[PDB]
């Protein structure tokens, strides 16, 4: 069914929305409906499925877009995943509120490998955790 729309935002939907999108899925419910966008996207980033499906969370089914205001209006919430970002509210009336945070873009994270993929997992833990206190605090 559909009763609210939360809908993330970020500087690329590839890598921070499409996993918030994912951890949302878990800490809301159907009484919402959960999707992406971004200022730009380049598809669903490799990074993003491996990080949620490693939680056991299969993001493979979702897929990126940039940001569209036909959604964006008519939102329950926006959620401006990086401050950066929060610029591309290109409307959102009273029927929609927004919300504000701060994640650098993890596939871009470096000095090694390990450094990369342990920026990937504390990225997600993040994001899941602003999901949880979202959640539970009803911010």
């Amino acid at each position: 069914m559909e009763n609210k729309i939360i809908y993330f935002l970020c500087t690329g939907n590839s890598c921070r929305s499409q996993m918030a999108e994912g951890w949302a899925k878990q800490y809301l419910g159907d009484e919402w409906k959960v999707y992406s966008a971004g200022i730009e996207a380049h598809g669903l980033n490799p990074n993003a499925v491996k990080a949620m499906k490693e939680v056991g969370i299969d993001i493979s089914n979702q897929t990126s877009d940039i940001i569209d205001s036909d959604i964006l209006n008519n939102a329950d919430l926006v959620v401006t995943l990086c401050g950066d970002a929060a610029d591309k509210c290109p409307m959102t009336p009273p029927h929609v509120k927004r919300e504000h945070w701060g994640f650098d873009d993890p596939a871009r994270a470096q000095g090694t490998e390990e450094e990369k993929w342990a920026f990937f997992q504390r990225v997600r833990d993040e994001i899941g955790n602003r999901l949880k206190e979202f959640a539970e605090t009803g911010k």
